[PDB]
């Protein structure tokens, strides 16, 4: 009868640049559907050198472009933000390696770690890449961000 605020926080080295779009896009999945009332979903860079660098001016027309709404800032994720979100996982990069032993230094962490992996679909698609470079390849990530919160939140809908 109650419905719940769900809560869920992505993370990834580099907020900027194939990474905040998967964030941006949770947003607007949690907008389209009555259900953005019922969500507490953030972004995560995990590093202190990309707290306050808005997307870059290449991912940045994107996401603003075809309507994702993106009022958020990257920030260094902290314990208020582990704790707080339910839902931290990653776009897997480093396999679970600081996020994974983060909570461990955290002040009562209760944000469960994980890394995006199958939800829609059913084969074995990881983010196991540094990056994929600039020019040649950019929107090609940014719908890879759609169901990175999409197809997660089939799992916590």
């Amino acid at each position: 009868a109650e419905q719940v605020t769900k809560s869920v926080l992505f993370v990834c080295l580099g907020n900027i640049c194939r990474s905040p779009i998967a964030e941006a896009v949770f947003r607007k999945l949690v907008t389209d559907q009555n259900i953005s009332d019922n969500w507490v979903i953030d972004s995560g860079a995990v590093s202190d050198w990309n707290v306050g660098r808005s997307p870059d001016p290449r991912a940045v027309s994107c996401l603003r472009n075809h309507g994702i709404n993106t009022a958020h800032k990257a920030r260094q994720v902290t314990k208020e933000d582990f704790v707080t979100f339910d839902y931290i996982l990653c776009m897997d990069e480093s396999n679970l390696r600081d996020l994974n032993r983060k909570s461990n230094q955290v002040k009562n962490c209760r944000a469960k770690i994980e890394l995006l992996g199958s939800y829609d679909p059913q084969k074995q698609l990881i983010i196991e890449d540094p990056y994929y470079g600039n020019d040649a390849d950019f929107e090609t990530v940014y719908q890879q961000c759609v169901r990175c919160c999409r197809a997660f939140l089939e799992k916590v809908r």
